[PDB]
């Protein structure tokens, strides 16, 4: 039972130039393969998709999120975004804000949306917090998992990563102690629905 | 040198899976794969490596009684990572005098897991930071410096995590340190992963 994926989404740039495209081109392709993952994960009773968009910009993609809330919601999705949005433009942050309570008792798909995300970042926020504060000695695994993105979610059970590249790339680093990490060659605006359940076959024969 | 690798972290998984193969007990495996450890420090001691970080897994450091003298004499810093403040005080020893033994060598750091996990790592680095807070800044906590506290943070980065045995996952090895780090996979068995795989491992870093 695959519960939880994560995606590095890498590759649309490559993708564009290979199709003799301006990067925006890619990008635009690249958010159709977004939708295409999110609806198939859903349809295939996947309970958490976590996004990192690899390849400032960061603002842009999040932007480009906000106009499908609305079809989010209906099809029964939470929303959650991952990452670090406290210097982002004020009125964004709030229509994360809202994006997220709209969405929040949803009960089909949770869709995690990492936004200026590090695994190294997520780490050492959870160890701002807990520093803050109860003895050095009490602080162990359970407790770190406690701070950490994602805690309250099934485990991570598998990585893919788009693109070729055969590395995290600060993505989760906590969280994917255990996972399954599955990389193809495929770039991020060809990942379909046969090279999505083909990384789930890699972690159901394991 | 050519293959631009300085730190390269192995999971040595499959020795179990070597053994079933010939009909043998898994304790065969072990001494295969020992003999396979020894090949492969080799390997990274004549190639510019500068650290070599290996994880015993399969989906012991008594007889570092016997191994730690050439270790030595290569030159050859020995660094044993993980929790053994749990371990029996003669172990400890043994560990402390090897360590202390090989200490200021300047030839490969060879980092031997032993009871080791990226999680646990992490945490004990936590403490070290938790412990200086309480003898008095937490909003000065920032990457570089948990970092700073993590297991091998005077090492290299670690450049190339190599996995043998066929699993594609990282099983709580290293998880702060691989960040950054190129990831290989290869379905060789550890007791057959050899100066060729080896070769193949650090061309694939290099020839990507
Ligand atoms: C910068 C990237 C832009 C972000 C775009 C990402 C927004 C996600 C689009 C939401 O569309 C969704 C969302 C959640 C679920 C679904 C979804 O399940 N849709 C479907 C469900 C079933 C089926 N089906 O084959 O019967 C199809 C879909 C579908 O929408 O294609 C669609
Ligand atoms: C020719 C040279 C031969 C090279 C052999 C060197 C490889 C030996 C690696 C030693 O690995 C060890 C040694 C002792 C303990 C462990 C170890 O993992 N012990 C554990 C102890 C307690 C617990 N626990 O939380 O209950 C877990 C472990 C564990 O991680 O499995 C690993
Ligand atoms: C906690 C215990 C640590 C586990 C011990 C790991 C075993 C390490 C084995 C040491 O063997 C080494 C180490 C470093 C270098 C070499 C090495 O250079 N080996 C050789 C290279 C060439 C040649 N040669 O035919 O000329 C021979 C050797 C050789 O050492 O046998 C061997």
């Amino acid at each position: 039972g695959c519960r939880h994926v994560a995606i590095i989404m890498d590759g649309n740039g490559r993708w564009a130039k290979k199709q003799g495209k301006i990067r925006a081109f890619g990008h635009k392709a690249g958010a159709k393969s977004v939708r295409r993952a999110v609806s198939f994960a859903a349809n295939n009773g996947i309970e958490a998709l976590t996004l990192y968009a690899f390849s400032a910009l960061m603002e842009l993609f999040v932007w480009a999120l906000d106009s499908e809330v609305k079809s989010l919601h209906r099809h029964n999705v939470r929303l959650r975004i991952i990452g670090d949005t406290s210097r982002f433009n004020s009125r964004l942050q709030e229509r994360i804000r809202k994006s997220e309570a709209l969405t929040a008792g949803n009960t089909g798909l949770t869709l995690n949306i990492a936004a200026n995300y590090g695994g190294r970042w997520d780490i050492v926020q959870g160890v701002r917090q807990l520093a803050e504060k109860l003895q050095p000695d009490q602080i162990d695994e359970e407790m770190l998992n406690q701070h950490v993105c994602m805690h309250e979610l099934a485990p991570v059970d598998l990585v893919i990563r788009t693109g070729g590249e055969h590395r995290i790339s600060n993505f989760l680093l906590w969280q994917i102690a255990y996972a399954e990490l599955y990389f193809t060659d495929v770039l991020w605006p060809d990942f379909d629905e046969q090279d999505f359940e083909g990384a789930l076959n890699a972690f159901a024969n394991r």
